[PDB]
């Protein structure tokens, strides 16, 4: 045991958020003053350190732009304790009523927190493996955070935002959330919408290494869709680094479209 774990007794259980094939995400109340958030183990669900090291990353793991880690439980029954967030999944919040309102420069700067918070992950040497919308949690002031690094590990699976090299040799970097990192880019552009419109998982892995990529999400700068591009190239080396994109999408406005206008969705 380390000086992560807690007394359960300290959890108050509340409000239910969700469920899985893993467990539950609760509300709930940290030793009566503090609002925190638990990925649960409803009893056995599954391995103790599967569900239990995704702590282990997430334990050496601690950026703004990062879900915090509060506290675990191995005193069965079994939590992770976590930071929580007011407005729940960007994909769920880009699907949602707010959705419909939010511009370009909302967006980008949402991309840009998680840009920033990935390259964090990016000069620690490790990988999330699992980059999408889903996973990533919104808060109040429109603030985002990377989360669910379920997978994640030291650089010792839903294939549409899965980097090629990925999804077939398990070949997984920091390069391959890039990929992701770009497929990202056009759930942001559309509000949500399943990238790859039409395609089933097989024809998507077919038409991918033919070299098909997303057309330019409508009202989307062309700009922004060749950083996808730069996003999704063949070769993982020649992805940019999560660096050049944080600061890319902060400088956008000024350096990159200047001469943007709003449209009707954008
Ligand atoms: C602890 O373990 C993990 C937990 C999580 N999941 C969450 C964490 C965290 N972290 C924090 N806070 C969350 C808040 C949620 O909903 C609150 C508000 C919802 N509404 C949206 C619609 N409007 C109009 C009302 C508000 C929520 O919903 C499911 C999931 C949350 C992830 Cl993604 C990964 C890991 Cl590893």
């Amino acid at each position: 045991k380390d000086a992560w774990e807690i007394p359960r007794e300290s959890l108050r259980l509340e409000v239910k958020l969700g469920q899985g094939c893993f467990g539950e995400v609760w509300m709930g109340t940290w030793n009566g003053t503090t609002r925190v958030a638990i990925k649960t183990l409803k009893p056995g669900t599954m391995s103790p350190e599967a569900f239990l090291q995704e702590a282990q990353v997430l334990k050496k793991l601690r950026h703004e732009k990062l879900v915090q880690l509060y506290a675990v439980v191995s005193e069965e029954p079994i939590y992770i304790v976590m930071e929580y967030m007011s407005k729940g999944s960007l994909l769920d919040f880009l699907k949602g009523e707010t959705g419909k309102y939010l511009r370009l420069p909302q967006l980008v700067d949402m991309a840009a927190q998680i840009a920033s918070g990935m390259a964090y992950v990016e000069r620690m040497n490790y990988v999330h493996r699992d980059l999408r919308a889903a996973n990533i949690l919104v808060g109040e002031n429109l603030v985002c955070k990377v989360a669910d690094f379920g997978l994640a590990r030291l650089i010792e699976f839903p294939i549409k935002w899965t980097a090629p090299e990925a999804a077939l040799y398990g070949r997984f970097t920091i390069k391959s959330d890039v990929w992701s990192f770009g497929i990202l880019l056009t759930e942001l552009t559309t509000k949500g919408r399943v990238p790859y419109p039409g395609m089933v998982n097989r024809e998507v892995l077919d038409q991918v290494e033919r070299g098909y990529r997303m057309p330019c999400p409508p009202e989307c700068p062309e700009s922004l869709h060749d950083l996808m591009c730069q996003c999704w190239r063949k070769e993982p080396e020649e992805r940019p680094t999560f660096e050049y994109l944080q600061a890319f999408l902060e400088d956008y406005f000024t350096s990159t479209e200047p001469q943007y206008q709003p449209g009707e969705n954008l």
